[PDB]
């Protein structure tokens, strides 16, 4: 079985791209959050909130023949491993293309433009948007394939759409991918765009918060004043390649993922069973061949759900003892959904790199509904890791607990 | 120290049925399952008038409805392909499966249409009058994972393997690369599609449809000259993948072991595809099963009946296996699939591989000379008596597929 580490890091997030950006932002503890008076087109959305990208740059260079076929969210994904390659030290290589770095990608949805054409050609049978580009831009699997193609690559495409779980996925199976031999390297991660649609789906479960005149106050994972979750959006990229190979060249080694956890709770559609959360993270410190002991941080899920919170705590608790610091990054860029899962592992790995942890932002009283557990708040946290775990947990009661371990 | 994976459930929705005898008389009699589609005059824009439906379905009267809430058609197929494979394999009323040794890999090419159009007409108007709770998991990219595994209560891996036509065949060769690495004991694995409008606009833009509106019958045409597009159908199936010893230890009938899976992409085009990348998907298959190309008795083709989708997979089998290759297209009966052929034709073939009958392509009558000389069977079945198989598949993007089944005689 071969190691794994990660070389390469990258997306565009409500923070910024950059690390350096991101951590100042981290450090400045104000959310990107805001209202959205546009919304106020949708009939019946209750939120009036969100967390968008503070706009988004299309690179010049990106060629038609290429553009054609990708919507915003295809559009974040390439832009996303576009920084990564480059960060690993891949810009410009011409071997990464035949077909030993493969792509595992994916979003909780297509793009909007192709959404609303196919939809009105079965509302009304008008066809007038509806384009041979239609369905590379909505279909599920538009984001690893436009990746892909991006760079010409010729490996497997692993096509990991599962809603929040996206990201996760996409990291855990090309993860195993490397480890079982299939390819040297690949291109990992998830992203979203943000969409009225995209909103709806949380909005009309009540999931959402609705404290629209407070958008710097809202959402509060693990708080017990926090009333639901806030969407946003962006992408994130890792490059996943087999340790001898990242060695050989002398690659800057970000992590090395020693484990990956699975399974699904095969209970609830959207309510989330605790015992089997907890035996993700299980499965992962098993992958590991790790004791709960050896992990000096867990990043939440934290989504700011009322049982999402609870729920999560509890399978935390059950695993690490009420000792684990926690925090959610969430507070910050919101739920950022097919994205959560790798813009999550990637800023994880940040700060286990620098000793510093964020806090969950607007946690000010821990719901004593939620589990004991060490909420880091009010300040930035200084360890010092061996070992890092960050989970996520999806719609279909879908989980994955990933591990990574420091490297000096 | 991996895994042995044996398939000891198959099962499916198709336009031919779903019992293997039934479908087997259907093959037999040569006729295939297309058929002119008025409604689409509904449609501004599509030129074909040719599907390849089911010619019914009902749920189950015994599904209950706190489980079907959250599924549209292609999901319903899904679950019940499934059903079907799962009391094949023995595992009717047994619960054990859902302690977590039991994972879901699934696909499809689309949502429902209920929420596609919903979510459409809530961004063209704003109006969210059909917009439900229930929309999303309807519509979701995993529909068809997510309600497979919800239905049987199942605590195991889902694999999304939703990417178009390579959906069912990366659904089988992912689930039994999990079952190899020891990730789980058992997994369902498939594909599915619901005919929709939507779904055929897909490759009506690509001018990849057949137009012969008048003749139903007479098309598609795989590796034919006079053939001129594809015709879409729909249906699901699902098989039973399990690791080795576990099987042998509760008795199951094995339908067959899976000894390789080769995955990759063209890197090229979204469309047209590229011979030597798809020949590279079967070398991979091969290497994976540690066998020569000598060892094949018989390729699944996809042979969807396009222009150039023929000639590209003909050249790359015959650089594979050289002229000798025995090769149909059950696409020439049931249509292109789409998210079920990988699986679909998967269970045909293994069905195929254990009598020692293998299908013609129907109409095909004269070879493309554009297409590469292999033995295109044709006109009557061929009897084979096949060691090994494969069954390839080729899909949007450049995705390629190979499965290598081993018989068990
Ligand atoms: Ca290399």
């Amino acid at each position: 079985m071969k190691r794994v580490v990660i070389t390469g890091m990258g997306g565009v997030t409500a923070l910024g791209s950059r690390w350096d950006e991101i951590e100042a932002a981290l450090k400045a503890g104000r959310n990107a959050v805001r209202r959205m008076p546009d919304w106020d087109y949708f009939e019946s959305l209750h939120t009036r909130l969100a967390a968008p990208l503070p706009g988004f740059a299309q690179p010049a260079d990106w060629p038609r023949k290429k553009t054609r076929s990708m919507g915003r969210v295809s559009m974040y994904a390439v832009r996303a491993s576009e920084l990564a390659l480059a960060d690993a030290g891949f810009a410009g290589d011409e071997s990464i293309s035949d077909g030993r770095m493969g792509v595992a990608y994916g979003s909780s949805s297509g793009s909007v433009e192709p959404i609303r054409a196919f939809g009105t050609m079965l509302e009304s049978g008008s066809m007038t948007d509806v384009t041979s580009n239609s369905y590379v831009q909505m279909m599920p699997h538009t984001t690893a394939v436009n990746v892909s193609l991006f760079w010409d690559l010729k490996g497997r495409i692993v096509p990991t759409s599962s809603a929040c779980a996206s990201g996760s996925q996409a990291i855990g199976y090309a993860y195993e991918n490397i480890a079982m031999g299939k390819q040297t390297l690949m291109l990992a991660g998830g992203a979203e765009e943000l969409s009225g649609p995209a909103v709806a789906v949380f909005d009309t479960l009540y999931a959402t918060s609705t404290r629209n005149d407070e958008p710097h106050l809202t959402p509060r994972p693990f708080d017990a004043k926090r009333d639901g979750l806030v969407v946003g959006e962006g992408a994130a990229t890792l490059v996943l390649e087999e340790y001898e190979h990242a060695k050989a060249r002398g690659a800057t080694i970000h992590a090395e993922i020693v484990g990956f956890g699975c399974n699904s709770d095969g209970a609830h559609m959207t309510q989330p069973t605790a015992s089997t959360m907890a035996r993700a993270m299980q499965l992962a410190l098993e992958d590991a061949k790790l004791d709960a002991n050896a992990i000096a941080y867990v990043n939440a899920h934290g989504t700011s759900t009322d049982r999402g919170d609870v729920a999560e705590s509890q399978a935390t608790a059950r695993t690490f003892g009420e000792r684990m610091p926690i925090s959610s990054l969430k507070s910050y860029v919101g739920h950022t959904l097919g994205a959560c899962g790798a813009l999550e592992a990637w800023w994880t790995i940040e700060m286990m790199k620098r000793n510093w942890y964020a806090p969950t932002l607007n946690l000010t009283e821990v719901d004593p509904a939620c589990a004991p557990l060490d909420y880091i708040r009010g300040e930035a946290r200084a360890i010092d890791a061996e070992y890092v775990m960050s989970n996520n947990f999806a719609f279909g009661g879908i989980n994955t607990s990933l591990i990574f371990r420091r490297v000096r």
